[PDB]
């Protein structure tokens, strides 16, 4: 069912992720972590802390699909065991923030054509830089268009609401 879905992406804020290469996402993946250049890691951790659910929407560049979406658990933090990620200097990343995944199945841009981001001037939601922010109604329809990941259970992460 999509209801407990619905109920983690009511009134969250959504943000779109781009990632130069798979290793990254798959990393994530595994480890439930995301870092971000600071200009990015500013708007998230605002985000954070004013939204119920501040949700990341990731793509592959030039894999044409979204790989998935998670939620942040965490604002970002520093310290932690290093994460190998494959960059393009790892200094120039900022904290590292926990996230949940709630959903790790591809998502085709053909499925989403017909939905267009407000806070990109209308164009279609699959356009946009590392870090762009998804209007409510837009984010809120791409998630739900992905496939249900069954391996995933949502009880857990509307707890931590
Ligand atoms: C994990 C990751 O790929 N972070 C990143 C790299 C380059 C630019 N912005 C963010």
């Amino acid at each position: 069912g999509t209801s407990k879905l619905k109920y983690v992406l009511q009134d969250a804020r959504f943000f779109l992720i781009k990632s130069n290469n798979h290793e990254n996402v798959s990393l994530a993946k595994a480890k439930g972590v995301w870092s971000t250049l600071p200009v990015n890691e500013k708007k998230l951790n605002l985000a954070f802390r004013s939204a119920r659910s501040v949700i990341l929407i990731f793509s592959v560049r030039e894999s044409g699909k979204f790989q998935g979406f998670a939620r942040l658990s965490s604002e970002s933090h520093h310290g932690g065991s290093p994460i190998h990620w494959v960059l393009p200097s790892a200094k120039m990343l900022g904290g590292v923030f926990k996230i949940d995944w709630i959903c790790r199945r591809e998502l085709p841009f053909t499925k989403s054509a017909h939905l267009t981001n407000p806070w990109n001037e209308h164009k279609p939601v699959k356009i946009g830089r590392d870090g762009q922010e998804i209007e409510l109604e837009c984010g809120t329809q791409l998630c739900l268009l992905f496939p249900p990941d069954e391996s995933i259970d949502l009880y857990q992460v509307i707890h931590k609401m």
